[PDB]
RNA sequence: AAAA
């Protein structure tokens, strides 16, 4: 159903927290706070998770299982060492 | 928003 969708959700944003992408992604990183994490509305708002759905709570859930990102209350960040990343903003 |  809703599984094929959530699916591309998790794989887009597991991309946007992906080393290579990190690596020159200064407004993602320069929008991070000390700890690495990102507000998920901030990555909700990027134009191929709106491609996809503006459904928030589907984003959590398509997010809930990944080893990749870590979810935090309402915010996500990479999960293996987050705190190489974040920019001064 | 050259997959912020």
């Amino acid at each position: 159903s809703q599984e094929l969708l959530k699916d591309y959700i998790k794989r887009q944003i597991e991309y946007y927290f992906s080393v290579d992408n990190l690596e020159r992604d200064f407004f993602l990183r320069r929008k991070m706070d000390a700890d690495g994490f990102l507000p998920i509305t901030l990555i909700a708002s990027f134009h191929r998770v709106q491609a996809l759905t503006t459904d928030i709570s589907l984003i959590f859930a398509a997010l809930k299982d990944s080893k990749v990102v870590e979810i935090v209350d309402e915010k996500v960040r990479r999960r293996e060492e987050p705190e190489k990343w974040p920019l001064p903003p």
